[PDB]
């Protein structure tokens, strides 16, 4: 399609780009998918066929949008900021925000083309760019989600959670946590893992791809992904000769 | 008449209320009750005979000015903002400011609601409606005092601790963190724990009503509640079998000149 | 009548029972400003390594506590977010040039207190730096980390998000918390009360360190505490009680590059 073909042959091209130097071609392209990401018109990544697919080209939008631009003042006095990415809701007033149906309690903030659904209560938080929160979503205080992240819908993402983000490497899927997740306070979920539907974290859960998460059920370990319907709490897992242990993520349940 | 009996009734009938349709009776007794919140003249829960008890009518109140405003656009410039909870200091000025006797750090906030006491820094951080905050307490640099939450007094809340907050179930009392507490980084402590006076958490414990606490003295797991002078750290215990362990929190000792001296250094 | 920094503070300090807002000497509160002018451009600074070992500079500690006996609360703010405080923002006032001289940028709603110093190419995303903090070039302060005062971190640093470096003003001989040179800081670690993490270091999430924490060494079997050596990476663990009845969470270190 349009937009992609024109952003594939720009990021090869990338070394020639500059908030000086772009073609009306390629700005236009980058705002037009930031826009649809903005609007939830386009995701970074999506799930089909039961299984989720990374779109590497809206990634080199996202990258090629900070190239094309400058930093520049934002704010004022003791709120005095100098970035390149502009907030999502700048100039939003009582019909912008009515339309969108989502809450941002102060201190919020997130970038533009990050999409917030309906129902979302975003309390003082971060929702960084390419990010998609779906519908009914609580982001509890001082949360964080970050680029190209996928939040399901009636997930809580609870107080200190930070769900990582992934821009590069380009191939790498994001971070994902599914429907009805609850991720309990404090606890990180980067790297692209996937925490499937209907699971909980308690507190203090730090999941990477490098984790160990133990299955209580099988006594094996694996990494990457917590199947849906799990329970996943902090533990650890002793050394052979009785020494120490590591800590791990443990799987006690699965409803 | 009465203000908790009017709270009590509009509470019975807050299907039927709405930022559109509430009789001035109640709304002034929402409001009333809000600014004696945020005055500290009314508190969500109190210490009374050794034992906190929780007012549920106040709580009613805090959920009914939920239900009886919508939401509003706040904010300047590339902050803005769209909620139906007014800030805690939009309206101050330096003369309030003063009179308080505490500090905001930026970009702390509060809500409307909470009770802020003399001596309290606040650095960025949020202390949500109907928090408590007592004299001398430090609340450190994206901690969090959630809805309801009581902190004693000279109480430091370090780095990114939470404290969990509490409206619904209305029975139900609010995390509480009594005198003279340290709370270390990273901390939480959720879902009407009670820690009380005089104890230590170090960091990176977290606390809710379905943690294990261990005490290493006497080898007993409880629940809810740090008992006064502990000294909690982060441990685990074994499952039967040995092959792994659950994270835990451990009652280590009891709290020490040398423990106070070291949560007081910086 | 005007003598150098350090001499006019140290004057000062022993007088600091008389000093107030409304009574200060034109020289004593020029020369606070001016010590805190020059830790803001990174002209100063709190501690330094000298032949390959961190020393503290007592006396900038002792302005910048001075500054804050100098000083009442102030007002500030806008619209819902309003603030009182007596330590001024770092950036407020600056245009265009300013930030465009520093070179670093600042991801709304970072904020630094002014006496912090931030080098070229840094990377704030919504963060907190506080005062005499030194944050070297290509640092990266992702989103909810805090640089706490005085801490100095070293370049090509990331510090990852939620990281927070502990403050160390008082005692004023204690060295602030440091992180030398690329090291990575996994994502809710904490490392406070002046430990030294070592260049090329590398903590997974989680890592919590003080004074206090015991550092086990999983080649040697060693405990330690308050420092990681270079190099080394570090990962949540524990250690086994005697009886074997529970254990108590450490930092690992497992293995070094
Ligand atoms: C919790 C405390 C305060 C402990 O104080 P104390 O001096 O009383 O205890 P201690 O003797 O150091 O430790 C008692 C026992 O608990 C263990 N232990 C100590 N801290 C631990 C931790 N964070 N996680 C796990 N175990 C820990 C010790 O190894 C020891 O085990 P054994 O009994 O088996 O030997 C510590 O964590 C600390 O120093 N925290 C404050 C650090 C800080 O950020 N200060 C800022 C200044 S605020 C102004
Ligand atoms: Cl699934
Ligand atoms: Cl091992
Ligand atoms: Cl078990
Ligand atoms: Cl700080
Ligand atoms: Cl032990």
């Amino acid at each position: 399609l349009d937009l992609q073909t024109t952003i594939e042959q720009a990021w090869e091209n990338r070394a020639n780009l500059s908030p000086v130097d772009a073609s009306a071609e390629v700005r236009d392209a980058v705002e037009h998918t930031i826009d649809g990401l903005d609007l939830g018109r386009l995701r970074v990544a999506e799930k089909i066929d039961d299984q989720w697919i990374v779109h590497q080209w809206i990634k080199k939008a996202v990258l090629l949008s900070f190239r094309l631009h400058d930093n520049a003042v934002m704010g004022q006095g003791p709120l005095q900021f100098y970035d390149k990415v502009p907030t999502k809701f700048a100039g939003y007033g009582e019909a912008a925000f009515k339309a969108g149906g989502y809450r941002v309690v102060p201190p919020a903030v997130a970038r533009r083309g990050a999409f917030i659904a309906r129902n979302v209560v975003l309390m003082p938080s971060y929702v960084n760019i390419g990010a998609y929160v779906d519908e009914g979503t609580m982001v509890d205080t001082w949360a964080t989600v970050g680029s190209c992240a996928q939040i399901g819908k009636n997930v809580h993402l609870s107080g200190g959670v930070g769900i990582g983000g992934v821009l590069e490497p380009l191939q790498a899927n994001p971070t994902i946590i599914e429907d009805n997740c609850f991720i309990g306070a404090r606890s990180e979920v980067v790297e692209g893992v996937v925490v499937e539907e209907n699971s909980v974290l308690a507190m203090g859960v730090f999941l990477s791809q490098s984790t160990k998460i133990y299955d209580r059920a099988t006594g094996k370990v694996s990494y990457g992904r917590v199947p849906s319907g799990s329970v996943v709490v902090p533990g650890s897992l002793p050394s052979e000769d009785g020494s120490h242990s590591l800590a791990c993520a443990v799987i006690v349940k699965r409803v």
